[PDB]
């Protein structure tokens, strides 16, 4: 489980990286 | 844009599996 | 900590809708 | 649209928050 919440964490990390550039390209 | 959200929510998709996964195991 | 995994997983069966919305208006 | 984006945002931040708080307490 460990291991599955690291990967969510980063999996969420990437989408609040690529929502912030989408709001920028918008 | 649309190929990044299209990712973004293939994401979630696999999120809320793993999450409901999760919250049955424990 | 179940309760907390419920509220996640509303707020990313919810993304999954809302992106699928933003997807269709683009 | 940008308001959308905003919100599924200020999602994540939490979640981020919460998993790595779960992750501790597990
Ligand atoms: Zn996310
Ligand atoms: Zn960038
Ligand atoms: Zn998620
Ligand atoms: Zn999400
Ligand atoms: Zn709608
Ligand atoms: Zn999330």
């Amino acid at each position: 489980i460990e291991e599955l919440l690291r990967k969510i964490i980063e999996d969420d990390v990437r989408h609040i990286a690529e929502l912030e550039d989408i709001e920028k390209w918008l």
